[PDB]
């Protein structure tokens, strides 16, 4: 329940959803320009589309390019609050009608797992994993099954933070002092880019600054400051349960220019995000 508390927490201390509209805005239509061509119908296969917001942008940028065309927007997601979320904002919404919405209350695994439990495999025409692969147990294996699922023309748009944001500098030198788990993947632009070139798939790659404020984590006792650093350390009560010198570490280097860029009296965590395009 914390999970998507403290990721909403993320989101609004950060330029993260503002950076990708303006990947939507700018980039998508371009990469988006062909996967309906041919086709009275287009689907989309969300991984992780959490709450859909990013989804709905996607959506609009595809009906956009291809009017009164058919769009059948899956999303596999496996928090029950996402799903909730993301069908309040999908019933908001008036500007969609050539959409038909599905939500399936998995991971990428079961929903690969399944698939598998066919004698055809069900084809995509765009496929997107926004933020969520650092939580797939097996990430080649999943990078290889959804790309075999793109269809004639079809695109695969992947999104984590970059090998060059804040978030890189931040594991590389704590990392192993973080709670490890499985769970959770420390993985950046520079892991996905290496599984996609041993796994000889072609792809492009598009970096876009992005930043986290993390100004109240140096207020002690701000309340909010306390979760974010939660999510940054990925513990729960840091401060409360962190060792002082490791907490003075930390508090030290966040201010440091590798992770952060300080102006107009606030810190600024790098969050430079990866738009990775996957052809078929
Ligand atoms: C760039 C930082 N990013 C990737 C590592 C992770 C932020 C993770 C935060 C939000 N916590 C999360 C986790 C933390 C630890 C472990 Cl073991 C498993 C986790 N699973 C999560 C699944 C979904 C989520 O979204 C609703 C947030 C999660
Ligand atoms: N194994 C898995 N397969 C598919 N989705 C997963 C997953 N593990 C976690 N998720 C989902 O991954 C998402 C990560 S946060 C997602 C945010 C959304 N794509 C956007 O960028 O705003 C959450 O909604 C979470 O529940």
């Amino acid at each position: 329940g914390k999970y998507v508390e403290s990721f909403r927490r993320f989101l609004n201390h950060s330029t993260e959803h503002q950076c990708m509209q303006e990947f939507m805005d700018k980039k998508l239509p371009g990469i988006i320009g062909r996967i309906g061509d041919t086709k009275s119908e287009i689907k989309i296969l969300s991984i992780g589309g959490g709450a859909g917001e990013i989804d709905l942008q996607i959506l609009s940028k595809v009906q956009a390019q291809y009017p009164g065309v058919c769009i059948n927007n899956e999303v596999v997601e496996p928090s029950a609050e996402q799903i909730a979320k993301y069908k309040e904002l999908v019933a908001k919404i008036s500007n969609l009608e050539n959409v038909k919405f599905a939500w399936h209350k998995e991971t990428s695994s079961e929903y690969q797992s399944r698939m598998l439990e066919k004698k055809e495999l069900q084809k995509w025409d765009f496929i997107h994993m926004i933020q969520m692969l650092y939580y797939v147990k097996d990430i080649p294996a999943t990078l290889k099954f959804f790309h075999s699922l793109l269809g004639t023309n079809a695109k695969m748009l992947i999104i984590v933070v970059s090998g060059s944001s804040g978030w890189d500098k931040l594991w590389k030198k704590y990392g192993s002092r973080f709670p490890q788990d499985d769970l959770c993947q420390y993985i950046t632009s520079d892991d996905l880019t290496q599984m996609l070139d041993n796994l000889g798939l072609k792809y492009e790659c598009y970096d876009l600054l992005s930043t986290m404020d993390i100004s109240d984590c140096f207020i002690d006792g701000n309340e909010n400051g306390d979760l974010l650093w939660d999510f940054l350390t990925e513990t729960c009560n840091f401060n409360a349960t962190a060792p002082p010198d490791l907490r003075a570490e930390l508090g030290k280097d966040l201010q440091e220019p590798e992770f952060s860029a300080k102006k107009e009296g606030k810190v600024l965590f790098n969050n430079t995000l990866s738009f990775i395009v996957i052809e078929a």
